[PDB]
């Protein structure tokens, strides 16, 4: 006897396990996956404004390491967690290169 299998596995199915790391491991992994760092940042970027959104490529690569692209308009692309990863995207960038004028 013991059958209380359902209780412990949904305990388990929840789990707790989230970061910051999970930005920038989403932007190394997406560098090691085949996806170009600039290029990215024009897609996610473009993904923030009223513009073109980012191709299947972007939005695979995104949804593999966990970061959902594609949030409704009820959140209004605020509460979204592709915002995080666009902020640590464009300063390491910038960083990278420059900011000139």
């Amino acid at each position: 006897q013991g059958l209380d299998l359902e209780s412990a596995r949904l305990a388990s199915a929840a789990r707790h396990n989230h970061s910051a790391n999970q930005t920038n491991e989403a932007l190394r992994r997406l560098t090691q996956e085949g996806v170009d760092m600039e290029r990215l940042r024009t897609s996610l970027g473009r993904y923030i404004m009223s513009l073109e959104p980012l191709p299947p490529d972007l939005r695979r690569a995104l949804e593999s390491v966990g970061i959902n692209p594609f949030i409704p308009e009820e959140l209004s692309l605020v509460d979204h967690p592709v915002l995080n990863f666009s902020a640590a995207l464009n300063r390491m960038l910038a960083s990278r290169q420059t900011t000139t004028n």
